[PDB]
């Protein structure tokens, strides 16, 4: 790790990606460390062997190297060099002369001349690179300079490098290497770092196309990758064979002196089955083994063989459990039938085909190719039982493991699932039946802090290095740590996991609540002074509208495509009409919702508040600019944690990703919620808290305001107001705590909101990230490029293969629009709720339980957020309760009993005298006669007091 | 993107539903039927543990409803033929255990039911259920009578109506119950036939010679096998993307019903509207 | 943005969230809806309406 | 066309008429539309290999 | 505009539409206003000139 590898490059046949994360196959085996230290002109010949004069470092296996890589560390100067490639067929050399003359020096001309045997040939270099920083070669013969591959040689037995450098610090490396599977991070098309996909955790990480996957749950399938025993089962019928054999005897007179592909002594290649009448030979016995047959005497470097044709079934594999209704194989042509070609290669350099094997066939269940040559009256049914295997059972193939079962099921012979995969079969012999379990069912694993821990499995076994496999209902679970049940660092509804992977059952949230206080003339407790708290919510409010141009998107600028589309304007008009009408509708709504008050916007000055110091919420002043308002602190923190086309037809930069989309035809409109009027709205709402009805326009101290809001819940009756002064110290502290949380259940609430915001943003992006990808694939056409399609075809057959592109593209587009409408029609509900609660909680305290916070509600702040709002519901929670002894009513000496005018009050005997308090606060109020009401019938269960002591309680007379 | 979306949505919704379920041990004990009185709401109260260390058991109206309506541990082992659900696992669909498990569900329901007979008292003891109804009545208006005929009359109609409606399970109220039952069987059918439609589509081959990839490899050499293979997956991925795009549209809409439910349970259940 | 008319900012005959257009095509920045509302009337033993 | 018999026609020459015909209607409501004006003549040909 | 063209007809290889709005290619160039006023049996030969 930490290797710069500035010279080191990627390899790509096609266009290179830039600044992306990509997993791929690269030749990155360290092999010999250097193998070229002190490189001189006599570099020698190395042939994919450990025969490299260098320090391998002992980490090199030295078995074989798939490719050879040359890394050059020289100043940017031209130094004479030659390249020699040795192959059995021929020796090819690369030379370049600085001087104008073709011979030049041993205008720059480079000639590579390749000579085979005693014949010498001359080749043309053509383009010559100004500077080459890296060189790549391979055994296959692919040639790569700076990643792209110019051309591929047929084969290279050995490679010799003729590079001569006077400089002692000649170069950095010429090494061997092999393929591997890795991941890479690329910036400006240049590598930054890589990750070998060897360990299980690394495997998952690479699969994630990212690094540092967040702690959570993932699924994996570990699969065996080796040959397995093969099992076959068929219906027993005494095999009657048919052998089809063919005798290709190419036997030419070498072919290296004049021509190999000239078909010399190529002649008779035939199979005994031909008839003088030469009726097509179709087998009758079901069992037949097709075989290629013997081959002609083979000489060095050249051969001939059969090739796959256009038929469904490849010859040679036909014998592998195939079905057919009528083979009818013929040597000459057969009407309406497939044919195959045999070709010959001279050192993989000449290809000459021969008309061979006309075959036509009917489908059927009678004829079936059998691999095993022996066919006769014999008993065989190989069946490996309890291991992973391949299988062919009654013409159905697959892989898995076989289990004996006990089920009569004498109705039939094969049982298949709804999906089409067979589940079990019954032997013809006796009646036993066997199930077919799949080899590697998916396993569920867990990761935390970028390491794997714990695992949900299916088998009572320790697959990984975990030391314990605790059996649990509905599943098994492995873990490598003891059980101490300290706490949970991850959770799911049923259960949570410990830090070390120990599993724990969740205990739901311990809470407590209150209820009606039935008058009972007995001991009861009322809440005393409370403490403040803050709760955070988030509501989706808007969706970034998108608009599409039908004709750009599908036509892509071809006039003929536009004209073929011209007859479909009835169709695609509806798409853009719907999108446009919906966009203007929703934008009209969101613009109708945003009010403003200049009277109150000025009040947002922090000097007006007091000890609360809600600095974060208040909008920022203009930064020496003529801007009405600026985003608040919690605003840019949120945005931080989370182009002009003017520059997309002009400029000198390469186009950006967003810019590209415009070219294709998608077009994201500017968002409805712009910052200027958004901030004015938020600031006006915030300033509506400190403004109360006054004859003058001036403000009043914030402290008085809170008291008034409290009066709403009940008549605060104290003259020295301790609450105003105590709750602020908790309030500003809670606020600093929560802004720190941005940068205690409240904490999990904030985590939930943040998770929801990143959720909606991902949900928005990957919609068009899915859209713009589908035009890269051609549904049925030869190629995606309409222009290329026109180039490759004349007027009659070009439009015919064109139109099936647009026939698919329109469907994809209609899918996209039908899902966008389904996003708008649903977000409208969230808009309704948001407008329904902002004007309720934000303006006037609610008496509705659970709508504004856990408990009684005082006031709420609001700020903006991406496509949404965020609230700050300040509430009250009881610190302690005060007990007290009450009376459910009063009885005078006369029959008349008195009660209270409204329920929310309650008498009690505080001391000698009686005091009547509120039911929701401990504030006490003086007794008086006006607070009572008369009812004739006296209940004994109340206070029993006569008219005499009545004067002692209320001054009646 | 497919599995990333499904997984993130699942963990999100499960976090929400786990955030909504509170509990009170003080009040759960109060669910003892002895505390109520003439009402005899026997059906609602949760059942006691059946000689087991289980916090709670489903109530009568619960198992009646379920009645009227597997482990993979046994799907790699055993001697039985695989079940339909078991088969789905083999294919690759996997239904997670439901968020609303019976233990904490029953604790939540029982605690809510016990929050009715509990009123603010200096002690933790209960008071007669009769007094409670009177207090709730006072909210609508100051009930002013000393000999409370309502407490004693309405219960005889109440328990009779309850026996009538549990019989209806096993008068507009009747059609209301019929509507609810129809809605439950509706949602259950609506849930099942989604994957009943999904798992059927791989049985058909869009353009390939046959569905079996293994057979396709058997029938062809390396050059022309992958070429006819890939058009299978090109269709299968589309079907899968359709399925995910419809599941997200189920979650985003059920979220509204969740909002309404939480908005009315804490309103009607706790304090008269 | 092209237009064939002078800028006099009289009024808007069409509108989008960011901006609205004049009758002759002149572009204008929208001023949100001038409104006013009320709030709690804290007892303060002073002038009020 | 009314009862399969012509009533009137609109030549697709002017830009506004072009948009109107594209709308498959007459009198499109005041609003926003998108258009692509394209050259329709031979252009110089460039090659690189 | 306002030409009745009652005789004038559409041209369609396939089945004719009825009472619809359709954009299409038609041979509608005015060219020679009349070119046949007072037509008699000796109308002569005109060859796209
Ligand atoms: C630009 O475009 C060119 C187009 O030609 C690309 O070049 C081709 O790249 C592909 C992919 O890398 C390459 O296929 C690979 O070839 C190498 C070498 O093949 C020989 O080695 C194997 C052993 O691995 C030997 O068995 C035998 O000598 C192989 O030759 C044979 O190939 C097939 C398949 O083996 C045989 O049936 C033939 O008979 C023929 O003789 C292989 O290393 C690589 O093999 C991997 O896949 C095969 C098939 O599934 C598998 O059998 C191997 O075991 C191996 O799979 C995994 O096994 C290793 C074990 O170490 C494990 O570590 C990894 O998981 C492996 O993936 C595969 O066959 C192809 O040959 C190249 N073209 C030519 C003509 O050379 C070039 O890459 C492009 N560049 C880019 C990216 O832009
Ligand atoms: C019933 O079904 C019958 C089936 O046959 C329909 O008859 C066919 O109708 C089509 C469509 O109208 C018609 O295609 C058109 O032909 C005329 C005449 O073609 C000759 O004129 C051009 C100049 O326009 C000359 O270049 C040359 O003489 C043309 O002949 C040649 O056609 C092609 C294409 O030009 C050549 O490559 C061949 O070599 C051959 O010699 C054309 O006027 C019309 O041309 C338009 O499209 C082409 C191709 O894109 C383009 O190159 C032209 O410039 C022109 O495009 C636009 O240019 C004009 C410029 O004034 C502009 O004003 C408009 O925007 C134009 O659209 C096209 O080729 C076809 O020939 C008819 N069939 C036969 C066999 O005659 C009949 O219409 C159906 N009736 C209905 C509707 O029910
Ligand atoms: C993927 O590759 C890119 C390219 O190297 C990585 O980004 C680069 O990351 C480095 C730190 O790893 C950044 O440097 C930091 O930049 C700030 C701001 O300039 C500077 O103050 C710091 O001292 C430090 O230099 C660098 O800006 C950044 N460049 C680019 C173009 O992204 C990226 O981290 C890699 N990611 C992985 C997972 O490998
Ligand atoms: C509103 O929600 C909050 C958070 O869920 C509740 O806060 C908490 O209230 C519970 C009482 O139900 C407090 O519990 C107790 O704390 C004491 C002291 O630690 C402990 O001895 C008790 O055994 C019990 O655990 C809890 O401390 C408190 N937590 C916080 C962070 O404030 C609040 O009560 C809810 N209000 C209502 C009306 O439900
Ligand atoms: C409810 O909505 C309506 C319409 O948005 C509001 O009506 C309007 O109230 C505003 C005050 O916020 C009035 O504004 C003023 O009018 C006078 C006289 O023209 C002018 O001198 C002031 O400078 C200011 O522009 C406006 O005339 C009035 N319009 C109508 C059509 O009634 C209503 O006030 C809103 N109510 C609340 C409580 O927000
Ligand atoms: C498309 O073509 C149709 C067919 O001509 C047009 O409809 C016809 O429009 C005329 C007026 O332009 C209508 O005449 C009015 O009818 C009423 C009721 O009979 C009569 O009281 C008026 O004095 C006048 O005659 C006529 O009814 C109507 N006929 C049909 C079959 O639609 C249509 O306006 C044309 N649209 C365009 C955009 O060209
Ligand atoms: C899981 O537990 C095993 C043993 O219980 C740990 O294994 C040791 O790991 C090191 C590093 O590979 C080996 O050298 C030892 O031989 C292992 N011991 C045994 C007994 O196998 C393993 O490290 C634990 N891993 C985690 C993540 O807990
Ligand atoms: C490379 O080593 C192998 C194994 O010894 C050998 O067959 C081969 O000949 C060596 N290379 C050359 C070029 O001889
Ligand atoms: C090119 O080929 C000719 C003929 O074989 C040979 O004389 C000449 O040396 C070659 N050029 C080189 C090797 O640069
Ligand atoms: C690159 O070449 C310079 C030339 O002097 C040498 O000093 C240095 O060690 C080389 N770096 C490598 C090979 O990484
Ligand atoms: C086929 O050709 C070869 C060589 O031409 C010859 O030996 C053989 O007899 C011929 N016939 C058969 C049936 O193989
Ligand atoms: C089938 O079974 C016989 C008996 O053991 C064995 O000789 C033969 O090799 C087996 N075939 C295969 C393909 O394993
Ligand atoms: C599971 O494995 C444990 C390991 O000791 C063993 O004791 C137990 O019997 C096993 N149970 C089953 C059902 O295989
Ligand atoms: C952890 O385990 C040790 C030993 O079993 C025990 O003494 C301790 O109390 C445990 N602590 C926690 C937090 O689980
Ligand atoms: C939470 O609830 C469980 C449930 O029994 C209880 O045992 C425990 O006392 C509670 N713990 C806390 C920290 O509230
Ligand atoms: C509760 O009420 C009783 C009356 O029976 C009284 O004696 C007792 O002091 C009360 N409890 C408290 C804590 O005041
Ligand atoms: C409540 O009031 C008492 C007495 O004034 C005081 O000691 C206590 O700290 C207060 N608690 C809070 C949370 O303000
Ligand atoms: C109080 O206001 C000052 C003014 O900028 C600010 O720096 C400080 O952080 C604020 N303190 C709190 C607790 O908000
Ligand atoms: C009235 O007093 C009686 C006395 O037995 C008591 O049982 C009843 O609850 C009382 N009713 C009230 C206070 O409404
Ligand atoms: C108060 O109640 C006592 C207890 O029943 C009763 O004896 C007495 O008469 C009552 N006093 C009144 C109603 O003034
Ligand atoms: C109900 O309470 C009674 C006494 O109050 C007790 O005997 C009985 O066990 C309780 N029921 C349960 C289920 O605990
Ligand atoms: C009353 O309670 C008993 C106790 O089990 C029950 O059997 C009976 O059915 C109940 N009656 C009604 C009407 O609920
Ligand atoms: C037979 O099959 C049944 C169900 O398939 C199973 O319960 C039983 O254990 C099996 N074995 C015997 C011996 O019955
Ligand atoms: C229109 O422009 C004229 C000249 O610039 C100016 O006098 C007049 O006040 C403007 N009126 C409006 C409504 O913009
Ligand atoms: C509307 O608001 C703007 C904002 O500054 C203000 O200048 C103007 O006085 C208001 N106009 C009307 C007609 O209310
Ligand atoms: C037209 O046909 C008539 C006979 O039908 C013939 O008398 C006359 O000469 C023809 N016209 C010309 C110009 O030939
Ligand atoms: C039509 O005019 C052209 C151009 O002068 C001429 O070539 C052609 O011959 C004329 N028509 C006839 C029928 O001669």
């Amino acid at each position: 790790s930490d290797f710069a590898f500035n010279n080191w490059f990627l390899l790509t046949n096609t266009s290179s990606v830039v600044d992306g994360v990509v997993r791929s196959f690269q030749p990155l085996l360290l092999n010999c460390l250097w193998s070229v230290s002190g490189l001189r002109f006599t570099t020698g010949f190395v042939y994919f062997n450990g025969t490299g004069r260098g320090d391998c470092k002992g980490f090199s296996s030295d078995v074989l190297s798939d490719v050879i890589r040359y890394n050059l560390n020289f100043e940017e100067n031209l130094r004479r060099g030659t390249i020699l490639f040795k192959t059995s067929y021929g020796v090819v050399v690369f030379y370049c002369t600085n001087n104008t003359l073709v011979s030049g020096d041993a205008n720059f001309y480079c000639f590579v001349n390749t000579t085979i045997g005693n014949e010498t040939t001359s080749a043309f270099v053509g383009a010559l690179p100004k500077t080459v920083r890296e060189f790549v070669i391979s055994r296959t013969g692919h040639f790569y300079i700076n990643g792209y591959r110019y051309f591929t040689l047929g084969n290279v037995e050995a490679v010799n490098f003729n590079v001569t450098t006077a400089e002692t610090t000649d170069f950095c490396t010429v090494a061997l290497a092999s393929y591997a599977d890795v991941l890479v991070n690329v910036s400006q098309t240049s590598i930054a770092n890589i990750i070998y996909c060897n360990s299980v955790i690394n495997r998952l990480r690479c699969d994630q196309l990212s690094f540092d996957v967040p702690d959570g749950f993932y699924s994996t399938s570990p699969i065996q990758s080796v040959e397995l025993p093969v099992s076959i089962v068929s219906l027993p019928v005494y095999h009657k064979h048919t052998f089809i054999v063919l005798y290709v005897d190419f036997k030419p007179q070498s072919g290296g002196g004049k021509c190999f592909n000239c078909y010399p002594a190529g002649v008779n290649i035939t199979l005994a089955n031909f008839n003088e009448t030469k009726g097509p030979l179709c087998v009758d016995t079901s069992h037949f083994t097709t075989k290629y047959v013997a081959v002609y005497a083979n000489v060095g470097r050249w051969s001939a063989s059969i090739n796959t044709g256009n038929c469904p079934f490849s010859f040679g594999k036909v014998n592998n459990f195939v079905k057919f209704g009528s083979v009818c194989f013929s040597l000459k042509d057969i009407p309406g039938g497939c044919a195959m070609p045999i070709v010959a290669n001279w050192a993989y350099s000449k290809y000459y085909t021969i008309g061979s094997l006309y075959v036509s066939w009917s489908d059927g269940d009678g004829i079936t190719g059998v691999p095993q040559p022996v066919e006769g009256v014999s008993s065989f049914m190989n069946v490996t039982l309890d291991k992973c295997t391949k299988y062919n059972i009654y013409d159905v193939s697959g892989v898995g493991v076989i289990r004996v079962s006990n089920d009569t099921f004498l109705n039939g012979i094969t049982y298949t699932s709804t999906s089409g995969n067979l589940l079990g079969f019954k032997d013809v012999t006796k009646g036993t039946i066997y199930s077919i379990t799949p080899c590697n069912p998916p396993d569920q694993l867990v990761v935390y802090q970028q390491a794997v821990v714990g695992a949900m499995l299916s088998e009572n076994f320790t697959s990984y290095g975990f030391s314990n496999v605790v059996e649990l209902p509905k599943f098994f679970y492995a873990s490598n740590g003891t059980y101490n049940c300290t706490d949970a660092v991850l959770t799911y509804s049923s259960f949570g996991v410990c830090a070390d992977g120990s599993i724990i059952a969740v205990q739901p949230r311990n809470v407590s609540y209150d209820s009606v206080s039935a008058i009972v003339t007995a001991n009861l407790s009322i809440p005393s002074n409370w403490t403040t708290s803050v709760q955070v919510e988030y509501l989706q409010i808007t969706s970034t509208p998108i608009v599409v141009d039908c004709s750009t998107y599908v036509c892509n600028g071809n006039v003929r495509c536009v004209e073929l589309l011209k007859q479909y304007t009835s169709a695609c008009k509806t798409i853009e009409d719907a999108l446009r009408n919906s966009a203007m509708l929703e934008s009209a709504d969101v613009s109708e919702m945003l009010t403003f008050d200049k009277k109150a916007f000025t009040l947002a000055n922090v000097s007006s508040f007091g000890d609360y110091n809600l600095s974060s919420v208040i909008p920022s002043l203009p930064r020496s600019g003529s801007r009405v308002a600026g985003r608040s602190a919690i605003e840019d923190i949120l945005f931080s944690k989370l182009a002009d086309y003017k520059k997309c037809t002009k400029g000198l930069s390469i186009a950006d990703l967003a810019c590209a989309q415009y070219y294709n035809g998608i077009m994201v409109l500017p968002g409805v919620a712009d910052a200027e009027r958004m901030a004015m709205y938020t600031g006006s709402l915030i300033g509506g808290i400190a403004l109360g009805g006054l004859t003058s326009a001036a403000s009043i101290p914030f402290s008085l305001a809170i008291q008034s809001r409290l009066n709403y819940v009940a008549l605060q009756t104290d003259v020295l107001q301790e609450n105003q002064k105590i709750l602020a110290a908790s309030f500003n502290k809670a606020m600093t705590n929560i802004v720190d949380a941005f940068t205690s259940q409240a904490l999990q609430t904030v985590a939930t909101a943040l998770n929801k915001i990143q959720d909606v943003v991902n949900q928005q992006g990957n919609s068009l990230n899915h859209l713009t990808s589908q035009l890269r694939q051609n549904f049925q056409a030869i190629s995606s490029s309409i222009q290329a399609i026109y180039d490759r075809l004349d007027i009659i057959q070009a439009d015919q293969q064109v139109d099936r592109l647009i026939t698919g593209r329109l469907a994809a587009l209609n899918v996209f629009v039908s899902h966008t409408l389904t996003k708008y029609t649903e977000v409208r509900a969230s808009r309704q709720l948001a407008q329904q609660k902002v004007n309720e909680c934000v303006k006037s305290q609610s008496k509705r339980y659970g709508f504004c916070g856990n408990g009684t509600h005082i006031f709420s702040l609001v700020n903006a957020a991406p496509e949404g709002l965020v609230f700050l519901h300040t509430v009250l929670l009881p610190t302690q309760y005060k007990d007290v002894e009450a009376w459910s009513g009063l009885c005078v000496d006369g029959r008349n009993g008195y009660v209270l005018r409204q329920p929310n009050l309650a008498l009690y005997k505080e001391g000698n005298y009686y005091r009547i308090t509120s039911r929701i606060m401990f504030e006490p109020r003086i007794p008086t006669i006006a607070d009572f009401v008369q009812i004739e019938n006296c209940n004994v269960t109340f206070v029993n007091i006569s008219r005499s002591e009545l004067q002692t309680i209320v001054p009646e007379y």
